């Protein structure tokens, strides 16, 4: 992955996204 701010951030982000989605 490109750390573009820290993917993990970027993987938080889609992960609480897909959380209120679902």
């Amino acid at each position: 992955f490109v750390p573009i701010f820290t993917y993990g951030e970027l993987q938080r982000m889609q992960e609480k996204e897909r959380n209120k989605g679902q």
